[PDB]
Formats: C-alpha cells, structure tokens, sequence
C-alpha cells in the first residue's frame, strides 16, 4: 500500500502529485498527519546538517519516518525530475514550509547514485530501499513503534 498520496509544490519550478511508500517506519495509517499539498519553503545544507537527525536519536532501534516519493503520472515525473535536478545540482535538501501538525520539520532528500548511502538514515528497521533504484526524492519525517493494528 501507499501510505500517502498528495502534491509536492516548489512554486513555478516543480509542482506534481506523488505517492509516499515507507523506507524506515512501520506502515499502518499516517495519511491523517499529512496535508494534500506540500509547499517547499527553501533549502538546507544536507552534507553537514545531518546533525539534527543525530540529535533526535536517543535509543537503540529509534526511527524517524523516511518515505520515498513515486510520481503517479508521466506529467508528474517531469516536475519530479526538475525538483530532483534542482537540489541534486546545488547539493542541498528541500524543506517544507506548511503548518506541521505533529511533524516539527520535514525534508526532501534528492538520492541519486551514492557509493556510501547517507549514513545517518541507513538503519531502517522495517522496510527499506532496493539496490537498483532510479533518481529518488525521499520525505524525511517521524515514526515510532513498528507493527500497528
């Protein structure tokens, strides 16, 4: 199942619809906690500003929910690729500006072909990403627990 379907809008440049699939959180109903359109507020220094995720981790098998985005239409895939191309070229991450209900901060991570997988997210605990991937935009959010029902 897709956990969330909705828009990812960076004004003018990338505006598109995308489905969100779990990568490092247990998937059981979280569409409640997310709006329909995600406005991209700006940027953040990914290569150094790992530290905020590191500051979050207190325990042993602690997850912050990380999802991958797939565009639903051939049309969405162009805008998708533009937003990816936008951040990947500049070596920055996207940041969401929208009223964040229980989410404090949310980030879009352009993941292309990395030899070492961005280290501070790799321990997934639950699902995970495949080795044969396209260029992917990931959503960085919050989960805790695993098997819900």
């Amino acid at each position: 199942n897709f956990i969330w379907k909705g828009f990812i809008n960076m004004p003018s440049v990338a505006k598109f619809v995308t489905k969100a699939y779990p990568v490092s959180g247990s998937p059981e109903y979280l569409t409640e906690d997310l709006p329909d359109s995600i406005q991209v507020g700006g940027r953040i220094s990914p290569q150094t500003v790992w530290d905020y995720v590191e500051k979050i981790k207190a325990s042993g098998t602690k997850e912050i929910c990380v999802v991958r985005f797939t565009p639903v239409t051939e049309e969405d895939q162009i805008s998708y690729t533009l937003l990816f191309a936008y951040f990947s070229s500049r070596k920055r991450y996207g940041v969401a500006a929208n009223n964040m209900k229980q989410v404090k901060d949310m980030y879009l991570i352009p993941l292309g072909a990395t030899d070492k997988i961005p280290h501070p997210l790799v321990p997934f605990d639950g699902p995970g990403l495949e080795l044969h991937r396209p260029n992917l935009l990931l959503g960085l959010i919050i989960r805790q627990k695993l098997k819900r029902q």
